[PDB]
């Protein structure tokens, strides 16, 4: 499943960065790191005085599973992926404390 | 040119190894080297828990950017850029863009 869990992570954050209207001070960062399997989303930039430097979504794949990392965004990407044929179980919440995991309805490492 | 990405490519990839290698962090936290180089994205996080405490950071954040070195981000109490500088990075091919825009033309390094 490795393969296909990378085209269908690379789409999905993709699909985000693309959308993504942060001005011309803001750089959005799509980071593909197929080797290490480590996918993220980013802003990267200042407004004013204020240093923008923020992960919005990031993405793993280890031991056939894809976790998140991280998501500030208002939306589901965990749902997405399932929505988009990944099973639950393949999907690990890192950004939820590990003992929780089991008592989810996704998967542990 | 090509000769000079794939030489600031390399040295960005030893420094952030260099870094990350020394890494002091617990079992249960990652340390994760994340190396775009087709989009010329360099990353050293630290990413897992401290008990209920997430444990999500970028210690370190290099782009290459027109063919300058961008530092991002820099956690540690090194200075990335003169380690650059004194593994052959001209100063004016720095960017720090952890620094505000209207600063960059007046540090030691340089601009877009
Ligand atoms: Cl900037
Ligand atoms: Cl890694
Ligand atoms: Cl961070
Ligand atoms: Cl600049």
């Amino acid at each position: 499943k490795l393969v296909k869990y990378q085209e269908l992570v690379k789409k999905l954050l993709t699909n985000y960065a693309s959308d993504d209207v942060s001005d011309q001070d803001v750089e959005v960062q799509l980071i593909l790191d197929t080797e290490r399997n480590h996918y993220q989303w980013m802003n990267v930039g200042w407004q004013g005085l204020n240093r923008i430097y923020r992960c919005v979504i990031h993405f793993d794949i280890k031991d056939g599973k894809i976790w998140l990392q991280q998501n500030l965004t208002d939306r589901n990407p965990a749902e997405e992926l399932v929505m988009m044929g990944v099973p639950r179980e393949d999907i690990v919440l890192g950004l939820q404390a590990p003992y929780k995991r089991q008592y989810t309805d996704y998967g542990v490492a």
